């Protein structure tokens, strides 16, 4: 009986002020967001989003920038007009960090708990200025975080593909997911520009207006030290890509905890092998 949603949504407002000043109190901003249901999970009442979105953050140590991730995020989110769950993938162990194995397991982990057909990932210190950029798939990969302040309000280099991304899951599943074997800083956003290259697909984006993103001003982070054979592994993605990925990937998961805000998947994603 519900009607499908407007093709695009009356609720967005547009341009917004992002401030990272103040301290955030989830309790409160779950009071504030009385409409997200345990987990971190929302679809809308009175119509059917076409857009089954799973956004997954890459985690450790950044309790302070998720919070205002949830307490940014979540409005908006829900003025998409989405029917969408918040994963957290949070890297158990201080061993060296690897965003793009935990990317995968985001991928794989929320699969489990609803169909799924779009996929958002998104660091956890990006933020959108303009409820406009659309956190949803289109029929090629869509970066989102396309203009940032941390590099002047444009892209860095045209082929950049970091930050926020959505990839539908038929796209995900032609490149084989992401990359396992990327361990600590850079190249493997590169990698995945290259993989959807390599299949026949091109890179969607909104506008530089719309696509305006603030940057969690941080330090560096420890155990995520630039990889020095990222030059080398990015030159070879056509070849690698074909076995490692979601064909070669294992992980173990050592908790789930349901929060009212998101998932928090606590999971153990070895070391280099
Ligand atoms: C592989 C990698 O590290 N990718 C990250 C990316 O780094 C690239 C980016 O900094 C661009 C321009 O900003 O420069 C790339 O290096 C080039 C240098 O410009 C040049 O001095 C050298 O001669 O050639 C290089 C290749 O043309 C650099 O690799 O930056 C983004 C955002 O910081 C990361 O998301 C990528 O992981
Ligand atoms: O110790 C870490 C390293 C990074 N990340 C996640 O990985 C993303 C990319 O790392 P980083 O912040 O270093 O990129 P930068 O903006 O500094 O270039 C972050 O936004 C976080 O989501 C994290 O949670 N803990
Ligand atoms: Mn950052």
């Amino acid at each position: 009986s519900l009607p499908a949603c407007p093709e695009e949504s009356p609720l967005l407002v547009g341009p917004m002020l992002i401030e990272f000043n103040m301290p955030v109190d989830l309790e409160l901003v779950a009071k504030q967001n009385p409409n997200v249901k345990m987990g971190g999970r929302y679809a809308p009442r009175d119509c059917v989003s076409p857009h089954k979105v799973a956004i997954i953050i890459p985690f450790r140590n950044r309790q302070e920038h998720l919070k205002y991730w949830l307490y940014y995020l979540h409005p908006v989110l829900q003025r998409q007009q989405l029917d969408y769950g918040i994963y957290v993938i949070n890297q158990a162990g201080d061993t060296i960090f690897n965003r793009a194995k935990l990317l995968n397991v985001g991928f794989q982990e929320a699969l489990k708990d609803y169909d799924y057909t779009c996929f958002v990932f998104s660091d956890v210190d990006l933020i959108p200025m303009n409820d406009h950029n659309a956190y949803r798939c289109f029929s090629q990969p869509r970066h989102i975080s396309v203009a940032m302040d941390k590099f002047g309000f444009s892209l860095p280099y045209v082929q950049y593909f970091g930050g926020v991304s959505a990839l539908s899951k038929q796209q995900f599943l032609t490149i084989n997911g992401f990359p396992n074997n990327y361990w600590g800083w850079g190249g493997e956003d590169d990698d995945i520009f290259n993989r959807l290259v390599f299949r026949g697909m091109s890179i969607s984006r909104p506008n530089a207006v719309v696509g305006t993103t603030r940057h969690i001003r941080h330090s560096r982070d420890k155990k995520n030290e630039p990889n020095p054979q990222r030059f080398d592994r990015i030159a070879h993605t056509k070849e690698t890509m074909l076995s490692d990925g979601l064909n070669s990937l294992t992980y173990q998961v050592l908790d789930v905890q349901r929060y009212p805000l998101y998932t928090q998947i606590t999971v153990d994603i070895g070391t280099p092998s």
